[PDB]
């Protein structure tokens, strides 16, 4: 790749772990190919772009999602000279961009897949069906693998010492700020679920039962309530019942952009992380106590490691035993952790001291 070729920030760090299901006579785990992501990318005079992606039904999508917006961000679409207004622009058209060629890309697969679809006699068993039609459904199953897959991202840029976030999906983005009172942590952006009373409003204004969702609180396997390709929700939305009503695609690809936090003078760092990690956290320790948990623990590895990498894979490591130990015990919490995600954390640091 034309990715693999250039300028990685020393200024940054990744730590990463792959989904595990923890065997049934417990000693041993399962898993199935990993499909988070990252990047760390450092282009001239001094704009940097970090992003951590989430994906699932394989990971071509995340994939090509971290491959394009390099391309549409990287290649000088960016200059800190924009001031907000332009970067907020050049960051909604580098995300516009990676979904509608994503889409434009699977076009042509998705119209063999019809067509060998014709072909085929429907409604009939994944075995018994005459070995003549046989060659049909592998070719199916191998253009399934090619239009397949869907991600979440979020994504930051630092363009002279100004750091904006674009967010979509459920991934976060944490300012952790040293002061003179501890640590302060700001999530920047916010999750984009059903949970989120704007989502669940525009969810509204597409004529979708917002009372329903809200209950449900998960579509089709994923909770983000905005995505970056999956084929399935984006045209065959009409044909999920959760989401037939809907007059509008209700699944987006559009980002949210945040703010522009001034970075002088500050001390601290930035905490990139995907949904894996704190919902594996949270599945340990309950309820909306992530974030600031791996802050913390985020904070001590600081002192220990040697390397920011060092920092980021301490803490993913601490979350799966913490995780693991509390289904491995058994008092209640168990239940909550037969199982956890593709795990990644991506820390950013702003002058923080390492160990």
């Amino acid at each position: 790749s034309w990715t693999d070729d250039l300028p990685l920030c020393h200024l940054s760090g990744v730590g990463s772990a792959s989904n595990r299901s923890y065997s049934a006579d417990g000693k041993g785990t399962e898993s199935h190919p990993p499909e988070d992501s990252w990047l760390k990318f450092r282009s001239e005079n001094n704009c940097f772009l970090y992003g951590v992606f989430n994906g699932y039904d394989g990971n071509r999508v995340t994939n090509f999602v971290a491959q394009r917006l390099s391309a549409e961000l990287l290649l000088g679409q960016l200059n800190a000279e924009h001031a907000e207004a332009d970067v907020r622009r050049v960051l909604l058209q580098a995300f516009d961009v990676v979904e509608r060629s994503f889409l434009e890309s699977i076009d042509d697969a998705l119209a063999e897949k019809a067509s060998l679809q014709s072909q085929l006699p429907e409604g009939v068993p994944q075995h018994q069906l005459p070995p003549q039609y046989q060659k049909i459904l592998e070719r199916l199953k191998t253009l399934e693998r090619e239009i397949s897959g869907g991600a979440m991202a979020v994504v930051a840029v630092l363009l002279n010492n100004k750091l904006y976030v674009a967010n979509v999906g459920t991934n976060r983005a944490l300012l952790c700020k040293s002061t003179v009172d501890g640590l302060q942590v700001t999530q920047l952006n916010v999750d984009h679920t059903t949970e989120n009373e704007d989502e669940l409003f525009r969810l509204s204004q597409l004529g979708l039962d917002a009372g329903k969702i809200k209950q449900v609180g998960i579509i089709c396997g994923q909770e983000s309530t905005r995505r970056i390709g999956d084929y399935k929700v984006k045209y065959g939305y009409t044909d999920i019942d959760l989401l037939s009503a809907a007059k509008s695609k209700p699944i987006i690809a559009e980002p949210e952009i945040h703010g522009a936090q001034p970075l002088d003078g500050v001390t601290g760092f930035l905490v990139l992380m995907s949904e894996g990690l704190y919902k594996a956290l949270e599945a340990a320790h309950g309820p909306g106590q992530a974030n600031q948990e791996i802050a913390a623990m985020i904070d001590t590895e600081f002192a220990k490691q040697t390397s920011l990498d060092a920092v980021a894979q301490a803490v993913v490591d601490r979350v799966k035993r913490i995780h693991s130990d509390t289904f491995a015990s058994g008092g209640e919490r168990a239940r909550f952790c037969p199982r956890h995600e593709d795990m990644t954390l991506l820390v950013r640091n702003f002058g923080y001291p390492l160990g």
